[PDB]
């Protein structure tokens, strides 16, 4: 369902997790080891958090 309303909606929730990985990509701390996992992890979570208030409502 390709329209002028969901269609610009979504490029924005994936735009925010794509700006996310190609930036924690670079630093090099997006795999495993000792401490690094628990670190992308919580980064990425959060930035979903943003999306989903973007794209669709929530209650908190």
């Amino acid at each position: 369902l390709k329209e002028n309303d969901h269609a610009r909606f979504l490029q924005t929730a994936k735009n925010i997790t794509e700006r996310v990985s190609m930036a924690t990509a670079s630093s090099q701390v997006l795999i495993p080891e000792i401490n690094l996992n628990d670190t992308f992890d919580t980064f990425a979570l959060d930035f979903s958090r943003e999306k989903k208030l973007l794209e669709c409502l929530d209650y908190l």
